[PDB]
């Protein structure tokens, strides 16, 4: 039970974050419309993204051979998913089974102090990033005695960024997202260059006996892994969703041949959606402070690289002068801390006080811990609601041609590391799909980004 001047603030600011069922429907409609415009735009100029024609990049994956579940072998993969970089080793057993061995390192915290924060810096060169990839592949390879010999090892590469892929072995970086600016201020950029080559050169510098044989977006990797692990009689995987540091999805487009595609699976790049976004003033501020102003706008509303900060800025606006100096500090509250508050089962809300004291140095009153709950609910629900609409809209585009039972695989910290979020996304998704809700099967695909690169390396072997 709370002061009235506070509650008026609570009611006002949560209302900027509400999403009614009618508007969410318009979203699904606007999304589906934007999808066809992307397909038609791709038919006209398949090699070029003309953004005024469509916010979606609708990029060809060059994948036409879906996994059969029988792909066999052991392959290395490198999973470049964003702020963290993860190197993997995976063996395939010939049935839908995967053993996986993984080592997650960080790009922000390289161990240097130049370049402000990270290998993301405009002043970091391209060569450093790809060398660091080879450096960690070297270490994982030496550990397994696979490295020392002189016969070349093939490697799958998931590059979680919008790329133009003229082939499965060719991928040109279009635009950095998720806060990266690597090479933009140097003579050695990543943007506009073949990432397959840049990596193969990183192998060459370190004498590593490896070669990248495929480059794929992390969303498509999730789909590939699901298809491989697809049980007999279990419907096929036609959608891959990543809901994590960034937010994006791939899907199976039946008209792939018609609209001049080489693969069947399209990387939508829906993070860059810009039509009728239900923005709040904090959303304008977040975009303004970004390194990619006016791009990835939808992602800046719903992605996990951004939820904690949205909560914080809303938090400051509601409690007003009761906030500690650290409450005003940018990026004091990450999205993981929001997961704790939403998924708190302690009695005295003990766990929720800890994240508040840990981030802000405030022994939260019972009043203020109530506020942190509601502000976390209002923000996170907006992400889940729009995310469900996104899935449904993708489902509607497929079902327009192909209506049946099929499954959609979901990956990323926001979905597998947050029970509350996973509940809301599925709840909203059940509402939008209406009667057909039973037709879409949501299945978690943990580490689909990393497995899928390896499975793709296998399918190349199979031809
Ligand atoms: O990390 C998941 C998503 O985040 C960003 O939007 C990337 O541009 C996109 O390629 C990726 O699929």
């Amino acid at each position: 039970p709370i002061n009235e001047e506070l509650s008026w603030r609570i009611n006002k600011f949560v209302n900027q974050l509400r999403i009614s069922y009618s508007t969410l429907e318009e979203f699904v409609d606007n999304f589906v419309y934007e999808l066809k415009k992307g397909l038609e735009a791709h038919r006209k100029h398949p090699n070029l993204w003309i953004p005024h024609e469509c916010s979606f990049k609708m990029l060809d994956s060059c994948i036409a051979n879906i996994p059969t579940g029988q792909e066999k072998g052991t392959y290395y993969a490198i999973d470049f998913g964003g702020t963290n970089f993860r190197a993997v080793r995976a063996s395939l057993d010939g049935k839908g089974k995967i053993k996986r061995d993984q080592e997650t390192y960080s790009l922000k915290f390289t161990g240097s102090y130049s370049h402000e924060k990270g290998l993301l810096d405009k002043h970091a060169t391209a060569s450093q990033l790809f060398d660091h990839f080879a450096e960690r592949i070297k270490y994982i390879m030496g550990e397994f005695n696979d490295l020392d010999n002189k016969e070349v090892k093939s490697v799958g590469f998931t590059f979680s960024f919008p790329c133009t892929s003229p082939s499965i072995n060719c991928s040109i970086l279009i635009d950095w997202t998720k806060g990266f600016e690597t090479g933009r201020a140097t003579n050695d950029p990543v943007e506009g260059r073949d990432v397959c080559k840049l990596m193969n050169d990183a192998f060459v510098r370190a004498a590593i006996p490896a070669k990248v044989c495929c480059v794929l977006n992390d969303a498509v990797g999730t789909l590939m892994s699901c298809a491989y692990q697809k049980g007999r009689g279990t419907p096929p995987c036609y959608i891959g969703i990543i809901l994590g540091t960034g937010s994006n999805g791939c899907y199976y487009e039946p008209e792939w041949k018609k609209y001049k595609y080489a693969g069947k699976i399209i990387n939508i790049e829906f993070g860059n959606f810009d039509k009728d976004l239900p923005t709040s003033p904090i959303d304008l501020v977040m975009d303004w402070y970004s390194a990619n102003r006016s791009r990835q706008l939808f992602e800046k509303m719903i992605s996990g690289a951004y939820l904690g900060e949205i909560v914080r800025r809303f938090m400051v606006n509601v409690l007003q002068s009761a906030c500690s100096k650290k409450m005003w500090i940018s990026d004091s509250f990450n999205s993981e801390s929001g997961s704790v508050v939403l998924n708190d089962t302690s009695k005295n809300f003990e766990d929720s006080r800890k994240v508040a004291k840990a981030a802000w140095d405030m022994d939260f009153t019972d009043e203020q811990i109530y506020v942190l709950r509601k502000i976390c609910e209002a923000v996170y629900n907006r992400s889940a609601a729009l995310a469900a609409g996104t899935i449904a809209a993708i489902a509607k585009r497929i079902k327009i041609i192909e209506h049946s039972k099929f499954t959609c695989g979901v990956d990323g910290s926001l979905f597998v590391k947050n029970a509350w979020y996973c509940k809301r996304l599925q709840e909203h998704l059940k509402v939008i799909l209406a009667d057909k809700a039973e037709n879409l099967i949501i299945i978690p695909a943990d580490d689909g980004s990393g497995k899928g690169a390896a499975i793709t390396a296998a399918v190349i072997a199979l031809n």
